[PDB]
């Protein structure tokens, strides 16, 4: 899997690694599409909602690695809101979306729920991040049928009720991400634990985004994204 | 053009690449000088003052490439002052400023006309960046007029009225200075936009500061500056 | 002296190299071990404690130089706590502690005195940074002879009442440290100016903790800290 979805910069001081940093791991372990996926701004020790409108500079390609420009961005409420404006998704092709205490704080079962299949159902997330985290309780079956129905992707994070968000995920339909949720480049494209998880499950490697970066590419087209040229060849 | 005079650094999070960033960038594009001019502590999204302050550490030379300690001050009201103390100026060898929204936001052209002069005649500046911003109109002849009364250049700035500027700058007399405003290294010493402004108007290179790292290093000791030794061979 | 215990990230503003850039410059001047040592949360221009609990996601060894987690923590009061919260004491490796204006404004002898040996006496710090700095008079026999009591080291810093400390120390048989106190990568390492006054005293080279690695881990290891393995060839 020459694709990682999931990593975090020194925007916030949580995390420990440039751009270039990522650049420079991604030509050393065969990665060749990656994205930078920094935390939403109404999160604690996350960057200006500028970091995001200005990531339309970032050059497309370098050394022959593919660059996206992503967000996690918060949940922040149960009609599905994150913390990313108009402004934002117009300079962004990644949106990844989870809940995080200092935002959406860990509710009851029906509260956790409603909220991630509102934000899928919003159309404007491509991405659910660590859907098995124990802090959150949701109803899987839910929100991986949601997840089928509106073609948005929910993560194993290899940071890390993650086989039971497989095996659901498998039988709704819907598609896998893997995220390795680096806060240094040393383990980025790092998906060993993932892979067991969806083994234990039988998981098809079809529904796997992060197969090839073509594969990758056409499911942001799919979900509305124009096509990326510097990105043909890869 | 081996000289570049505008360029950001993590410091802001709407800027991505560091200070050894820019030197291995440099050291790549045939860059012999450059300035890292981080906004000034009075913008959204800027660092602390001692950013600045503590500038007074870095190497002069690293890799052959020699490094000037800027800041791109914030313009602050119709007195000409800017968000830089005396202790910041100690620490610094080059003094861009401009206006920027959150500290100075857009007027009456009267109004953005007197403060670019008042910053101008301050003595203070050695730059002043974007003056052909739309969202700040000006009398540009007057103050191209004031700029070579003061000695003071108007940036032609590549990430960008630019052409009146430009032929203000030719008829006044002073000088241009080329500035890539880079948030990222990858478009250091990028001017080719700049370049064909200045070609539309016949700008004589005489009066382009960034020529030669001589010419520019000339200009900062003619405004003031005690000579750096460890640039005599540049 | 392949060691070198206290520099400082981007995580302040106010310095201005990466983890990166501290592994590719120690692997230059033959650094086997370092230690960053970021400013504590209640400094000014200091990062977020999240900055220092995820530290312990770090990569022990890179390119053969081996990374300490560790903290320059802030000196709270005169009952010597300091702001290194549990949680944070659970990811790091080494905890220095130091007086800042903005967290301890610098007060009579007595009070510099009692806080500084109270921190020492606490059991919870291993190195006390700039015990020489004018600007916090203090008993310097009196804390030499606490710091041998408790086994906490008295920096000798380079980017700096040396001398005194220096032979204090000498005299009441504690361990010295040697630390850059560098906030670029590019002065990792030297110690020149340290080793002047070591030498002014005739220091005994046998208590200064940067001879080696293992005499480095070794002192960790008797204050308390579980051995790391990824270090046993250092
Ligand atoms: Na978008
Ligand atoms: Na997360
Ligand atoms: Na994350
Ligand atoms: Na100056
Ligand atoms: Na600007
Ligand atoms: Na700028
Ligand atoms: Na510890
Ligand atoms: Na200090
Ligand atoms: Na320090
Ligand atoms: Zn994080
Ligand atoms: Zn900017
Ligand atoms: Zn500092």
């Amino acid at each position: 899997y020459p694709v990682d979805l999931h990593m975090h910069t020194v925007a916030s001081t949580h995390a420990y690694s440039t751009l270039s940093d990522y650049i420079a791991q991604a030509k050393q372990k065969g990665i060749k599409l990656f994205a930078i996926t920094d935390h939403g701004p109404d999160m604690e020790d996350a960057p200006h909602h500028w970091h995001f409108i200005n990531m339309r500079i970032w050059p497309r390609v370098v050394d022959g690695v593919g660059i996206l420009r992503g967000i996690e961005a918060n949940i922040k409420n149960v009609d599905g809101e994150i913390d990313c404006s108009g402004k934002m998704f117009d300079s962004l092709d990644l949106i990844i979306a989870g809940f995080h205490e200092p935002v959406f704080a860990p509710h009851d079962k029906a509260t956790n729920t409603q909220a991630m299949i509102a934000t899928i159902a919003s159309g404007n997330v491509h991405i659910i991040s660590h859907p098995g985290n124990p802090k959150y309780e949701i109803d899987v079956k839910a929100v991986a049928e949601a997840a089928a129905k509106h073609q948005v992707a929910l993560e194993i994070n290899n940071s890390s009720n993650c086989r039971e968000v497989a095996a659901a995920v498998r039988d709704a339909g819907g598609w896998v991400a893997l995220g390795s949720d680096s806060h240094t480049a040393f383990t980025m494209g790092e998906f060993e634990e993932c892979l067991k998880i969806l083994d234990a499950v039988d998981f098809p490697p079809e529904r796997i985004l992060n197969v090839s970066p073509r594969r990758l590419l056409n499911f942001l087209e799919s979900r509305g994204m124009a096509p990326i040229a510097e990105f043909a060849d890869l």
